[PDB]
């Protein structure tokens, strides 16, 4: 390897690569061994003591929100795409615990949604017995936490497509928001879904949204259930019309600002 810039850095073989450099890690290097093959999780290329597939696209809604035509129709291959990954990962007991939209990014600049990448797993867990063995939640305090935390997996994609069709966040107005004013509206579980942009927005969409938000974790969509909605499953009946959106900084500066608040 021929180790060049960074973005963790660029690196070549003879061919371009990325490099995931980091500090004292096990977790992570075992999730994209055993899952990296599937097209829509970065590939591990390469572990000595990370090398994984440069992406050349940057963040999704870096494009979405841009150059990219978006509508209705586009925003249903987006969350499929990461959705069936997703549902994939929880299948077989992992869960990621970190997919805010920055973590999601694209390998070529053509804006086409296979080409979407769930790129960080740092955050991630395998569910696991004891032993420990790696166990799924098809052979059934461990368990109660899966379930928790597949559930903000879920509650993420939700905060994703919330975005994606409002142009804005559900809990965050811009980066200068505190954590107390952020919390404070995430655990009244009560988000615009009416008035101006929303009011052109198909009423399914809203359905879905609503279902993926629900202040009830257990009123709340399985990745599998989300998949299952006819928002995802009927893509003919979507409208075409692009959706309209705040600035780009302002809405990445929100994100921010959630998922930090989270994060405390
Ligand atoms: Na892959």
């Amino acid at each position: 390897y021929v180790v060049k810039e960074t973005i963790c850095k660029r690196c070549v073989h003879n061919m371009e690569y990325a490099v995931k450099v980091i500090d004292k890690p096990s977790e992570e290097i075992e999730i994209l061994l055993r899952y990296g093959q599937h097209p829509n999780i970065i590939t591990l290329k390469d572990v000595y003591d990370l090398v994984t597939e440069l992406m050349r696209g940057g963040e999704l809604l870096d494009k979405i929100l841009r150059q990219k035509f978006f509508s209705e129709r586009e925003a249903s291959f987006v969350l499929h795409t990461i959705g069936k990954t997703v549902e994939y990962l929880h299948s077989q007991g992992v869960v990621h615990r970190d997919l805010k939209p920055s973590n999601i990014l694209y390998v070529d600049e053509s804006g086409n949604p296979e080409c979407l990448r769930i790129c960080d797993f740092g955050f991630a867990k395998q569910l696991r017995a004891e032993n420990g063995l790696l166990m799924t939640p098809c052979y059934t305090e461990v368990l109660k936490r899966q379930g928790y935390d597949e559930g903000c997996d879920i509650w993420s994609l939700g905060i994703l497509l919330y975005t994606m069709l409002a142009g804005y966040t559900p809990f965050a107005n811009g980066p200068s928001d505190t954590p107390e004013e952020i919390l404070t509206r995430i655990g009244s579980g009560k988000f615009t879904l009416s008035g101006g942009n929303w009011n052109t927005v198909s009423e399914t969409a809203k359905d879905l949204v609503s279902k993926m938000l629900h202040v009830d974790p257990h009123q709340r969509l399985t990745a599998k259930q989300v998949l299952q909605h006819p928002w995802v499953t009927q893509k003919d009946k979507l409208p075409q019309s692009q959706l309209s959106h705040q600035d780009l900084q302002l809405v990445k500066g929100a994100m921010a600002a959630t998922y930090s608040a989270l994060n405390s």
